[PDB]
């Protein structure tokens, strides 16, 4: 056969060959010694020109005007620019086509069918906290737009040399406080005790719920952080019920509309956009098994399965695997009914399919997570646990980077 | 450098030294992963190598190593390859290469029991008939009443001038599928190919939804040969549901010995090439996999009707519904048949505990994240959190190319 990973599916035999994979010009955590798949985490101008290069071919390549006049013209005008600046800067339908590349490109994201539909909002002349706070509130009213969830990013001014970074501290644009208590467990999301901490720290009155919505920190370059409370009007929540175990409401659970991850790096063509908060909506198991069955997130499985009158003292019982249905359900459930984008797992992840076959078709591959695409719950019973995925580091990209406290 | 390993529901980390100890690569490079492919792609000297690694493994688990009888079996091997091109394993050898083999199998979530295993030592096999007789008796051992015994037996290693000794079929017990003429399968579509081959080799063919295939045994350089497992030596489970009373009307049952027959063994460079192994069942490998996969008998929608919900929509989450009834039907079968299963929270555990031994005993743990957590419920199990290294330890189970 070909020279490239060769991808089945087992549920339907079907067999495609990655070669897209060669486009990767990032070596990834794995060796042929050692997978290391499974881990969350990782670990000069000749360097950013080439991946500038790189990036300007892609763009001309999308335009179909690979190795026109125009393309070696703005090549030039590339390498000029960080031959005097030791930078450049994207033309605003590069960074459009960039944004749209960076989360087609992601790995991780399972609602990548959606790629072409972004609206990417031009941030880069924003020149302060304040202003970022107007742009952020912006993307959260455009995002959320009453529950008709469209998908967001907005690009803050990139990496400067010399200069600071913009940085959006909170790590999602909307995310609970988490407040550390005497006896040492935690109220709200044990996830964000440390953010909430800087939050008090730099002065915001906290709650004592267990869903206060954080307040924005924001960094604009070689400043302290500003602190920013959301006006609450913007920032839509959900109450969850059931929809035939009349107690769940009683619960008193909630969680918020607007999925928007705000500490990821976007790079693309070696310019990095340290700022760059983007939203798409939620799919529930995110929600319903992550955000509210992890045992160090809200941890709720043992409550609803008490109230289920489920037997939580054996495993076999499978007491676990009940409650989290129920909770997961009622996330779906509580979303629909309140007319906020949502998609179930089963949903999710047959577009995600659809999306493998648009991508072989389209690039010849298309780099997946396994580990992350299949959902926490019901696995085996999605097509993607089923689907052979290859993972692989595509420019542009969103990555992670080191909280800037 | 030393892969850092973190348990993101504890905080901790740990370091993975152990995969230092890797002569064998995976899939991957560092240009991309390939963590999430079931199967792989694709002389003197080097078996001497790995014989003599194998033997101070051997030696330095007995604690005798460097000592006399080390460097004696150590010179016997060395002879024996010089002037054969192989050797010979001895019997307390196998045993350990075998456990050995199944302790660094980083698909198996039940290697908390590694060190539990009975090793039928069948290198005195010279024919598929005997290969019957001596695989009868590791069922009837393994199964034991319901009471399950972790079991391997070992049929004669490869030979350079030789076919292989194989058993056809990939598990000792599984049940047959047939095509139908409307192209639908009755039982097992996973079976089908097996199945029409044991058809051809002069099988006659059930029609029902769990006939257990005989086995198609194949002595070196023969045609395989059939064999009827004797029915009463192939424990089952009807399933019922504790609180479903219709479940058991379904007419679903499942074998009670998980038993992989189609794995090559590799120990010392020798390769076992029929050396069928049995644990018991993680309930999710029947309520999940085998009754609801898609490609498998496919029950979830004939389930969630029984349970009346709504299949119209994914959002109802009938599947995850379903599924969970099934798999509680299953452990509530077994344990009523009284035989030995672990549900997927149970088994996911105790693989946690082994992993903080094996972190102890060697540095780490070979573990394939995708394989250790369970297809239902994943992140509701402790493994889900827990980042994992994958990689190729010798002794080793590995897969072969089916036989035809
Ligand atoms: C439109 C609806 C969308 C859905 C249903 C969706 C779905 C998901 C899900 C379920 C995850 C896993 C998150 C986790 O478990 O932590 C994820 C991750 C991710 N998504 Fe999306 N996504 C959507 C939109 C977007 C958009 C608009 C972008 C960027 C422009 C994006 C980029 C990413 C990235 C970079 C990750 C990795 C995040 C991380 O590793 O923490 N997604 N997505
Ligand atoms: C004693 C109880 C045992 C339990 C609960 C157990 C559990 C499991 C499970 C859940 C899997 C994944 C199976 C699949 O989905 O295909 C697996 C695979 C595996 N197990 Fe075990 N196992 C047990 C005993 C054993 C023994 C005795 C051996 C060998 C001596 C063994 C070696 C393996 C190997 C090599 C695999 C990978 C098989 C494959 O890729 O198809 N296991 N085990
Ligand atoms: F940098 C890190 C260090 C440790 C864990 C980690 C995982 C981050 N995941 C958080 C949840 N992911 C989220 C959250 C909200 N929204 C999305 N989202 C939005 C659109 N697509 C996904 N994804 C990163
Ligand atoms: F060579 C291959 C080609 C395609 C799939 C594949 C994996 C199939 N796995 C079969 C199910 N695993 C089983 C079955 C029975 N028994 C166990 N088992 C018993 C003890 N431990 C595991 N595991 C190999
Ligand atoms: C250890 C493991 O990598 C870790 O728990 C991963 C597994 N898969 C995931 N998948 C998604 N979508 N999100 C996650 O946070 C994780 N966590
Ligand atoms: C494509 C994917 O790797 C494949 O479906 C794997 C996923 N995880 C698995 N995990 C186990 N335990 N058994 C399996 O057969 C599989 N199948
Ligand atoms: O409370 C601090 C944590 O929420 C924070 O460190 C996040 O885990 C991080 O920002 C995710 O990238
Ligand atoms: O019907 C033949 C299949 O059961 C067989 O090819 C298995 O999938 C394979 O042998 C598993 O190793
Ligand atoms: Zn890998």
């Amino acid at each position: 056969g070909p020279k490239f990973p060769r991808v089945k599916n087992w549920e339907l035999g079907s067999i495609t060959y990655d070669t897209l994979c060669a486009q990767s010009q990032q070596d990834g955590p794995c060796t042929p010694r050692r997978c290391l798949g499974s881990l969350v985490l990782p670990r000069p101008a000749e360097q950013l020109l080439s991946q500038a290069r790189d990036f300007i071919n892609q763009y001309y390549s999308s335009i179909k005007r690979s190795g026109s006049q125009a393309h070696e013209e703005r090549l030039q005008e590339v390498e000029a620019e960080v031959a005097s600046t030791g930078t450049y800067h994207l033309r605003e339908s590069e960074l459009v086509f960039g944004a749209k590349q960076a989360w087609r490109n992601a790995p991780r994201c399972v609602g990548r069918i959606q790629w072409g539909k972004l609206q990417v909002f031009d941030a880069r002349d924003c020149s302060s906290a304040q202003e970022m706070f107007t742009y952020i509130c912006n993307h959260i009213k455009y995002a959320t737009n009453r529950g008709n969830l469209r998908s967001a990013i907005t690009v803050f001014p990139q990496r400067a040399p010399g200069r600071g970074d913009f940085r959006i501290w909170n790590s999602q644009l909307v995310r609970y406080a988490g407040y550390r208590q005497q006896d040492g467990s935690v109220r709200g999301d044990p996830a964000n005790v440390e953010i909430t901490e800087l939050c008090i720290q730099h002065g915001w009155t906290p709650g004592n719920g267990r869903f206060d919505v954080l307040p924005l920190l924001l960094q604009a370059p070689d400043e302290a952080p500003e602190l920013f409370v959301l006006p609450p009007e913007l920032v839509l929540e959900v109450p969850l019920e059931h929809p035939t175990l009349e107690w769940f409401a009683a619960l008193g659970l909630r969680w918020y509309a607007l999925p928007a991850v705000s500490n990821m790096l976007l790079e693309i063509g070696g310019l990095e956009f340290s700022a760059a908060p983007f939203s798409g909506w939620y799919m529930s198991t995110e929600i319903g098994t992550r955000n509210l069955c992890d045992p160090h997130r809200y941890n709720i499985l043992e409550d609803v399965a008490v109230c289920m009158d489920l037997d939580t003292r054996t495993t076999s019982s499978l007491w676990k695997d009940k409650a989290a249905v129920e909770i997961n359900l009622a996330v779906l459930h509580s979303f629909q009914l309140a007319k906020v984008t949502i998609v179930d797992h089963h949903a999710a992840t047959v577009s995600f399919m659809k999306h493998l076959d648009n991508e072989q078709k389209a690039r010849g591959g298309c780099p997946a997570d396994w580990a992350w695409i299949v959902p926490p719950i019901s696995g085996s019973l999605t097509p993607v646990f089923h689907q052979e995925m290859v993972n692989y580091i595509l420019s542009p990209a969103f990555r992670y980077q080191p909280d800037p406290w």
